[PDB]
DNA sequence: TTTCC
């Protein structure tokens, strides 16, 4: 089954992905690199006092606060869903190798027993229904841009001036490009408007993966993360091998002299795809209006913020099932892409825009550097984009693509297993829409809250309920997959968008509460995804602009965990053991410094406020803006705070652009 | 200078 074309950096096909400037050339050549991160200023992730601290802390908590999770996967008691060994990683040092992106997932999906299209007319109706509800009656907004992000292929600029320039130009030429594409003239489209080429595969860290402590061994054991080699990825898993990356940290002593305590490992690595910006611009301009619609009209199932926000919806349920999906992104079906593109055409969207959109979801990928002596290889032909990688991380609508898939999938699961008496209501398109419209507002007997694959599925009182409980039982035994479309299962330790649902002895939603995930406080504070980048002097451009600020939001975020107090205390104690410092002091110090330095970037303060008008959301986002693109959205952040991190584009120009794109 | 709501 179609092997994918592969090209080497040397090849003209690859050469043309990188413009004649130094940054772009350097991107194409970039080699496997690694090294201890600067966890906080002047502190390395492998500093022996720090590692000693992680050894003591991690053990102490695992010991005194073992997970309270039932059978079932509801958490109770202490609010701990797992051990605390997650912090035992040499942050900045990757597992070897990273995976190669699969060029085609059709086999992956076939072997997994997953449908290659809607299976029943009902589902086909519901998927198109979801397209219609989401992409209709949209309100124009200005295209926002992360400060310091890359335009990737082919210029690799972080100059806002140049980004705005590119974006604006892209909205003008979007139409010619799509039409060109409609004519099969992809190369022309890429050469004239930089729309096409490929994704740039950047490997990012997941600093905290599973590590258990073997009862029989006494040795810690790292979770095995499976990865593909070149052959696997090009052949969709026909040839080649799929195997376990090595997290073994011993190489760290031999190579770099670094001292490696027992039970510490190299970090997991997630592949990440950077989009050609000229192509993503036209897409983001529409994606954001769509996000806006769903978080307004279908706020029930889609718009989540405060822990009380979630609790209010769920407490009304008789049953709450916490699902989750395995490797959602690599599994995501291209048939969905096509269907989405189809109904969008039927709604009367611009054919040339649906074509841009379509293409963005079948684009080749530039594989950079999964390992030493590896990478620098283009997968797929940009002349005729035909890759089926699943969902490309930096596509511009990837949250929405995920949401579309999983929201319907989930509803379907509910129907199939719990609410047959509901099918008579989904006869045609209009009836389907009205049903979906109702379902999403939370007006039916089956309910759902979700962001992409993370969901909690809900049953009120009624006929579905009994079915609900069986579904839940089906999910526990785990012998049979409840969906035709994706591999679904119950979360072992139920939690939604970061907050744990804390059940009491009743084990019912009614007497359940949302508290923060204490383990997340730890991951965030001692195992950050990036270093502090103290070389970057413009902090709005740093991955972690104002680390110290999280101290001020700690109480609001995590103060509701049953063991909050005890955890801060254990830290203090272990930190004193390891540093002869008050950890608390060191934070309050850093809180102060970053608070001053902030007034600089928010002239709209600007010192004298003091931490002022800032909500907890702001404070966590300032310390970690990576929370814009998974947890919170625009209108959850104060407007003068947004403009520190983001930058807009001529509203006239988006407004003009949108108009030529949409039906009405 | 490293992509993603
Ligand atoms: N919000 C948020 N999510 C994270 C963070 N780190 C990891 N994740 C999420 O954790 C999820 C783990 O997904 P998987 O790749 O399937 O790992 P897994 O849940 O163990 O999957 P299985 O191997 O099937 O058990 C990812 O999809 C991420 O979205 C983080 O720092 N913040």
């Amino acid at each position: 089954p179609r092997r994918a074309p592969a090209f080497p950096l040397s090849d003209i096909k690859a050469q043309m992905l990188f413009a004649n400037n130094i940054k772009a050339q350097q991107a194409s050549k970039r080699s496997f690199k690694e090294g201890a991160i600067e966890t906080y200023e002047g502190l390395l992730s492998v500093d022996p006092r720090f590692l000693s601290f992680k050894n003591e802390l991690s053990r102490y908590l695992t010991d005194h606060f073992p997970a309270n999770v039932d059978e079932y996967g509801r958490v109770y008691g202490n609010g701990v869903r797992t051990n605390f060994f997650g912090m035992r990683h040499m942050n900045g040092f990757p597992m070897i190798p990273a995976t190669w992106p699969l060029a085609s997932n059709l086999k992956k999906r076939a072997d997994a027993d997953l449908a290659d299209g809607p299976v029943s007319e009902r589902d086909n109706l519901l998927f198109r229904a979801a397209v219609r509800l989401m992409f209709s009656d949209l309100e124009p907004v200005p295209l926002k841009i992360r400060k310091g992000s890359s335009t990737c292929i082919p210029y690799f600029s972080n100059d806002m001036g140049t980004k705005i320039e590119i974006a604006e130009r892209a909205l003008e030429k979007a139409e010619e490009a799509g039409n060109l594409m409609l004519q099969g003239k992809f190369d022309d489209a890429y050469q004239l408007h930089q729309m096409g080429g490929a994704y740039y595969v950047v490997y990012r860290a997941q600093s905290t993966d599973a590590i258990t402590l073997d009862p029989k061994t006494g040795k810690f054991v790292s979770k095995d993360r499976m990865v593909a080699d070149f052959e696997y990825a090009v052949t969709g898993g026909e040839q080649g091998s799929l195997f376990a990356a090595s997290k073994d940290a011993s190489r760290l002593k031999e190579q770099y002299g670094i001292d490696v305590p027992d039970g510490f490992f190299c970090e997991r690595r997630r592949t990440a795809m950077g989009g050609p910006f000229a192509l993503n611009a036209p897409i983001m301009a529409v994606a954001q209006p769509v996000r806006n619609k769903i978080y307004s009209k279908y706020a029930y199932t889609f718009h989540h913020t405060t822990r009380l926000n979630k609790e209010e919806k769920v407490k009304e349920w008789s049953l709450c099932v916490a699902t989750d999906v395995s490797d959602h992104d690599t599994f995501w079906p291209g048939w969905l892409r096509d269907l989405i593109c189809d109904e969008l055409l039927n709604m009367g969207y611009a054919p040339w825009w649906v074509k841009l959109f379509e293409t963005s979801l079948k684009l080749p990928v530039y594989v950079g550097a999964p390992a030493p002596e590896q990478g620098h290889t283009l997968l797929g032909d940009p002349s005729n984009p035909d890759l089926e990688v699943g969902l490309s991380s930096g596509q511009g609508a990837t949250d929405l693509m995920g949401t579309l898939l999983m929201s319907i999938t989930y509803l379907v699961m509910q129907l199939d297993h719990t609410a047959p008496h509901l099918n008579s209501r989904i006869k045609d398109m209009p009836s389907a829409c009205r049903f979906l419209d109702s379902y999403w507002q939370g007006h039916e007997e089956i309910r759902q809250i979700s962001k992409s694959d993370d969901a909690m599925l809900g049953w009120t009182k009624g006929r579905a309920l009994v079915g609900g409980h069986r579904l839940f039982e089906m999910l526990k035994e785990g012998k049979v997959n409840p969906s035709p479309y994706m591999k679904i299962s119950y979360q072992h330790g139920g939690a939604f968008l970061g907050d744990i649902l804390l059940y009491d002895s009743r084990r019912e939603p009614g007497s359940a509460i949302f508290v923060g995930n204490i383990n997340s406080m730890l991951n965030n504070q001692f195992s950050p995804e990036y270093g502090v980048q103290s070389g970057v002097r413009d902090r709005s451009k740093r991955k972690r602009p104002f680390p110290g600020l999280a101290w001020a939001s700690m109480k609001d975020t995590y103060g509701a965990c049953p063991i909050y107090s005890d955890v801060l205390e254990a830290i203090e104690r272990c930190w004193w053991n390891a540093f002869g410092e008050s950890y608390r002091a060191y934070r309050e110090d850093m809180l102060k410094r970053d608070t001053l330095e902030l007034s600089r970037y928010v002239a709209s303060m600007a010192r004298q406020a003091g931490l002022a008008e800032l909500t907890p959301i702001d404070l966590e986002v300032l310390a970690d803006p990576n929370k814009l693109q998974y947890k919170w959205t625009e209108a959850d952040v104060s407007a003068n705070i947004h403009e520190v991190l983001m930058h807009g584009v001529s509203v006239e120009k988006t407004e003009r652009f949108l108009r030529s794109v949409m039906p009405r």
